[PDB]
């Protein structure tokens, strides 16, 4: 199993552990809108379910959580999930609140953990999921430089009952020095 | 809840608990060509490396295996893979010795477990994943009515080291109507 740093920093946002002291940012930063294209979203808009999803997320073994800082802020959170390290890759999920969309906030989120995948835990692979209905982080990570390989299928279940089309996405190794190469110049 | 039979009764093969005691049919028509590109492959023409890859199978998590019997002998074997009843889905491994290549055992042996699936079971989703090197298993599918999806780069590494491509295939719950009736078309 590889080691994963607790905080990150960057030049606009700062990851750190996600505990439960950060649930009073998902409590005003609430919406119906954010939490239906993801895999996993809250019970009820209140507390006692907002706070049961932090506890479910840092539940499933394997997976990494982390508070996405835009400075004083909270833009969000990122994640890693299906730590392989046999087959040398991971899965890396983004969730950052509707009044933090199109900020730097989401591209370091990734850039900070793509560094630590490949350079670091010398990953060879990152695949990324995101809903067929969801064209929103479709369209940021192809224009990331992740290739768009395909769609499987009702791949998995909605928190609602329905059935999701995860479209999967990929960064390989030889194709870091591209993606982090763009990064540092879209972001720095 | 989710079962799978131990007993398939078919117009050409029948399913059985694929026990160790199958071992002198594998032993019988090993081929290089054949566990060539597959997740799992002997290390060396040997019934003690075939004896390390059956309990292999036999005991990965949550793993049926099969024997495909066609004509009163061992003719190859089919499996369910990641069986996962919470997303109503599951994987099909199939294979065949060189000397049967041709036969409706192969197509028959899936139609058993397609129907015993969607029909039964009430799944909604099951998918394939065949080596993208292994063209000849592609277009086995094509003509079956899996649809292509994508292919995951570099998605497994071998025993070896090697990374391999792994194609992904599926049948819809709403597509079970048309991919049957395919199979009982040249079954039957």
């Amino acid at each position: 199993m590889w080691a994963f740093p607790e905080r990150f920093e960057g030049r606009h946002v700062r990851l750190e552990p996600l505990a439960l002291a950060h649930l009073p940012a998902f409590l005003r930063h609430y919406d119906p809108e954010v939490y239906r294209f993801l895999s996993r979203a809250p019970v009820a808009p209140t507390e006692e379910a907002l706070r049961a999803h932090l506890e479910g997320l840092l539940g499933e073994p394997g997976r990494v959580n982390w508070a996405i800082l835009f400075g004083k802020e909270v833009a969000g959170r990122i994640s890693v999930i299906a730590p392989e390290p046999e087959h040398a890759k991971l899965e890396l999920g983004t969730m950052l609140f509707k009044p933090f969309w199109g900020s730097p906030a989401n591209k370091e989120a990734k850039y900070l953990l793509l560094r630590h995948a490949f350079e670091v835990l010398r990953a060879e692979r990152v695949q990324f999921k995101v809903d067929l209905r969801n064209e929103r982080s479709q369209r940021a990570l192809e224009a990331l430089g992740a290739v768009r390989e395909g769609v499987l299928r009702k791949n998995r279940r909605l928190p609602d009952g329905a059935f999701r089309d995860d479209v999967v996405y990929s960064v390989l190794k030889e194709e870091w020095p591209g993606v982090k190469a763009r990064l540092e110049a879209r972001l720095y």
